[PDB]
């Protein structure tokens, strides 16, 4: 049950912080 | 007490690499 959240949560911070490198890059 | 030291710490780290790499590229 957590598993998946952390997992998405993981997922959705990643593609986030990425992003921001990315833009400020 | 601590999780928001190490989350806090965690943003900080982040936001710095993040710029590091961005600045770097």
């Amino acid at each position: 049950s957590a598993r998946i959240v952390a997992g998405v949560w993981w997922f959705f911070t990643l593609i986030i912080i990425s992003s921001y490198t990315a833009n400020l890059a």
